[PDB]
């Protein structure tokens, strides 16, 4: 049987695969063809049916997983083409997590003799991204930061260590996000959540700009000017809010200055994009400030899919994160952002 | 001179004016006909041009303030016709607050030999709301919350004491939100701010619905369903999320549901003006609730003009902070909703 872990979110599916290097002449033999044609076809393509993208970039090589060396893939497909997926299947014990586990058990089952063992999306996150971590990314930290995040011409990606990763807050960004403390590798608890996620920039995006993808989206986003669609402090005040320590390029309200028709006949449908996740990416940035002082960790790490090739968010999220907690919170990023959950299924294998 | 108390926020102009009662024979005739024309035209009449407004059903009666009885009036109008304010002015000691307070002031000082004094808002805020709760609201309670929020059946407006009133937390929902910690009558602090406010609810929702006021993205927003934008926990997991205890009704990813082009095309103008409100309304009981927490505070009370001839909102906001918070919050709501800053301008005249 294959090795496989699967997270069926809200809108993606995250697959992980570990496909065996160390496979001897016998046990080659004793490969039924079916095994033979599944690791042939997710090795030897990366694109699968119209969907479905391998991303090669991260694939963790000549790996040591129960007793085996190998490597680890990661694939991922939209949660809407998951029945094809299975009736490609149909024509193995399964380990998976997130909502679609439950929603789309009924549906595995129809693969026959297939065993589904649904696994708790916090434990999986958890347990995935203290592994990837602990297993560095081919030799590189897993972890990175984005250093001088406060001044641009100094803002470059560097390395982060997690050896000691206890406390630690993650910001799972996915349709929503979910928040969690983690205090051990047995001590973790979902802190709160808020429905403001990935699934919102996306949805808005496609009502106000007509966007076609997450991509188009940040590509319009990327040459688009927020403030047209936002009013700020020097819009109300004329310059800083310097009793609160204000100043006068932050938002004061969001969407603002669309409440007049003639700047919403002005605003461009680029100006829009970004200002829709500039939005979703300060109020996260917010959110999981609040959740760090209260928890009173310092450490908070943002994972999930809304980040992937989203440079803007990443910077975004470390500029705000070190400003405005005055440089005592850590805005940190993982390669692997969306497979964590993948990874900590496939890790509950040993487990039936 | 008369006595008026100025609020210039980024959307609107908030005017107290204390009308007195108790006028001599002798100070009739030393009136100037000024004071008697603009006292005639603020009493006479409900509606100024075309965009003043006189709140008649707030008016407090037979008030001693600063020594004489008088009917305390509220009025507002938009910030956008501020210059014609001042133009009829052109053809007195103003105590202002907010933003526009400091953005407008040049403009003020075009009225000749007019004293400008600008008060901060944090100030007047507090100042104001516990004056109109001391002095009450015609007798009646100033301060009141829903009873049985949880219970549709028995959800019903009662009034609450506020004899005591620190500590309190005041959500001041207006362009933006603003909340506070008052600890004392001398000892309150900003906690912290979203911009995701007012001005958002009524941005997007011109966006989304191409309403042309508040009153209509309200009354398109009653007839709406959010659900049909929004994707809810049961649309990821077919049911509850009982392992963290969130029901399948609750919001998993605010119009996450518009990510595909057939929803998008189904979904009815009354349905993102819905969402866009609940939207709104739940991020901001969100924070509320986490900086409560943080700050230790079990009263929330809630502020500005986001929430007036808004019911929707203000039920979203005491199911949602009753619920979540498992009973430990109560969501308390003002009958004088978006005027206390202008109060508590008015109250720093003796300071001048
Ligand atoms: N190819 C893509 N298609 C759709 N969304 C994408 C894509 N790439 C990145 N994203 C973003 O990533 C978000 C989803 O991230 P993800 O962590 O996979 O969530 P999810 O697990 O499927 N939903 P949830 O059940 O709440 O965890 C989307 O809302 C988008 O904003
Ligand atoms: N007649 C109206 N016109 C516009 N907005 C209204 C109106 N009535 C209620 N509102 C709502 O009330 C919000 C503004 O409330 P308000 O407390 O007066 O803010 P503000 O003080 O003008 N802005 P700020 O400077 O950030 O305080 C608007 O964003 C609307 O959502
Ligand atoms: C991965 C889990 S998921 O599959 O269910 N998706 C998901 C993603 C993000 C958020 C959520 C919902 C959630 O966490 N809530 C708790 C906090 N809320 C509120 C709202 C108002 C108030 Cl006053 N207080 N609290 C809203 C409800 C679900
Ligand atoms: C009445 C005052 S006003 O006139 O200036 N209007 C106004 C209304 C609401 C909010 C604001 C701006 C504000 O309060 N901010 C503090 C909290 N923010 C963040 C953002 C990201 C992060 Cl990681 N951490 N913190 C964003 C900035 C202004
Ligand atoms: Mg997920
Ligand atoms: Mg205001």
């Amino acid at each position: 049987s294959p090795w496989f872990g699967m997270d069926i979110g809200g809108t993606l599916v995250k697959l992980s695969y570990f496909e065996p290097i160390d496979i001897t002449a016998e046990e080659e033999q004793e490969e039924v063809e079916s095994l033979k044609s599944i690791r042939k076809y997710l090795t030897s393509n990366v694109a699968y049916g119209s969907t479905g993208i391998r991303d090669v970039h991260l694939e963790l090589k000549d790996l040591t997983l129960f007793g085996r060396r190998g490597n680890l893939h990661f694939i991922r497909f939209p949660t809407q083409d998951l029945p094809t997926f299975i009736q490609m299947g149909r024509d193995t014990v399964l380990c998976a997590t997130g909502g679609g586990a439950y929603k789309f058990e009924k549906d595995f089952r129809t693969i026959g003799n297939l065993h589904l063992h649904k696994l708790d999306e916090l434990d999986c996150l958890v347990k995935g991204l203290l592994y990837i971590d602990s297993v560095s990314f081919n030799g590189q930290a897993e972890c990175y930061y984005f250093a001088n995040a406060s001044e641009p011409e100094r803002c470059q990606k560097m390395p982060f260590n997690l050896d000691d990763p206890y406390p630690l807050l993650v910001v799972n960004i996915g349709s929503g996000v979910s928040i969690l403390a983690v205090h051990s590798k047995d001590n973790y608890k979902r802190v709160t959540g808020t429905s403001l996620g990935g699934g919102t920039f996306l949805g808005l995006c496609s009502l106000l700009t007509g966007c076609e993808s997450f991509e188009e989206a940040l590509e319009m986003a990327s040459k688009g000017d927020s403030t047209q669609a936002d009013k700020l402090v020097r819009d109300i005040y004329g310059g800083d809010y310097e009793r609160f320590g204000l100043p006068g390029w932050a938002v004061a309200s969001s969407f603002g200055n669309m409440i007049y028709k003639e700047k919403r006949e002005s605003v461009s449908k680029e100006d829009l994009a970004r200002a829709t996740l500039v939005t979703i990416t300060n109020n996260i940035g917010s959110v999981a400030r609040m959740c760090a002082v209260n928890e009173k960790i310092n450490r908070v790490v943002f994972v999930g899919n809304f980040l992937r090739v989203n440079t803007l968010s990443m910077k975004l999220l470390a500029y705000a994160l070190d400003y405005w907690s005055k440089g005592q919170l850590k805005a940190l990023f993982l390669e692997h952002e969306g497979y964590f959950g993948a990874v900590g299924a496939l890790l509950g294998l040993p487990n039936f």
